[PDB]
């Protein structure tokens, strides 16, 4: 289910060649890059060549979580900690225990979880909320954002110290228009995906190609794989020209 990332451009071979540096250590993992360009394709698959890879990776959309539960999603809960905490659930984090943790849009944690956060990276131990008990945990941050870290710094919304201590090796995933020399590759690779997956089937002539070459593709490689699933409903086992295009795809 692993997926591998494709493409031939300097950018792109840049990032395989990191990850199979840091991918076996256990230093934590600042991806960066916009929406939609492989950030947790690069962590999945970086967990999976991990000293950790038979453990599990524990996901944590960070703007999503109402911040009523934030810090009981994160850490767990023991009983009578808030209205209505009843039952019992451990936290991502201890869920993630002999695994990796992957922060989507760290740039979405607030203020008073990055402090716990960083408590967690330097004293590998936390606390359920109520509970002052204190447990130790195991796990390998990967962190990835679309954020400016270092404006945000600057805007005292994100921490310098848990900032210097997340980004030990960062990597960049350059915008798929700025590796347009990918486009084909992730086409006949987004195409194979949707065949062996019985959901249709396209190809795209050269000039369509071409098209799509020169657009500025605002979301990324999900943009692309959107277009390529809505082409195949369009013109099922059909070829794609410049006239079965969008008119905002074209670009001649
Ligand atoms: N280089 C690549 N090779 C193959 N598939 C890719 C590549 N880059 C992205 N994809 C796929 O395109 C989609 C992009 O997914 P993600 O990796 O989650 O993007 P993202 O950077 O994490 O953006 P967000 O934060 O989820 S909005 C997924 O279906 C990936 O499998
Ligand atoms: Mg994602």
């Amino acid at each position: 289910l692993f997926r591998s990332l494709v493409g031939t451009s300097r950018a792109i071979q840049q990032v395989r060649q990191m990850m199979q540096q840091v991918a076996d250590t256990d230093a934590s993992v600042l991806i960066l890059g916009e929406s939609g360009t492989g950030k947790e394709v690069v962590a999945r698959n970086l967990h999976y060549h991990s000293k950790r890879r038979e453990g599990p990776f524990v996901p944590v959309n960070c703007g999503a979580i109402p911040a009523e539960l934030l810090e009981s999603e994160l850490f767990g809960h023991e009983k009578g900690a808030f209205t209505g905490a009843i039952t019992s659930r451990a936290g991502r984090f201890e869920l993630a225990n002999g695994g990796t943790l992957f922060l989507d849009e760290i740039g979405d944690m607030p203020l008073p979880m990055q402090v716990k956060l960083l408590r967690v990276l330097q004293e590998r131990t936390f606390e359920r909320v109520g509970s002052n008990k204190t447990q130790n945990v195991d796990v390998r941050i990967i962190a990835a954002t679309a954020k400016n870290l270092e404006k945000m710094i600057e805007d005292g919304t994100f921490r310098e110290d848990l900032y210097y201590r997340l980004n030990v090796f960062p990597i960049e995933m350059a915008p798929l228009r700025e590796r347009v020399e990918d486009i084909a590759l992730l086409l006949n690779e987004l195409i194979s995906r949707m065949e062996h997956e019985k959901r249709g089937s396209i190809r795209f002539n050269s000039a369509a190609i071409m098209s799509l070459c020169r657009h500025d593709w605002p979301g990324n490689v999900r943009e692309l794989a959107n277009l390529v699933e809505r082409l195949a409903i369009m013109h099922p086992y059909g070829v794609i020209g410049v006239g079965e295009l969008p008119k905002k795809f074209r670009h001649v």
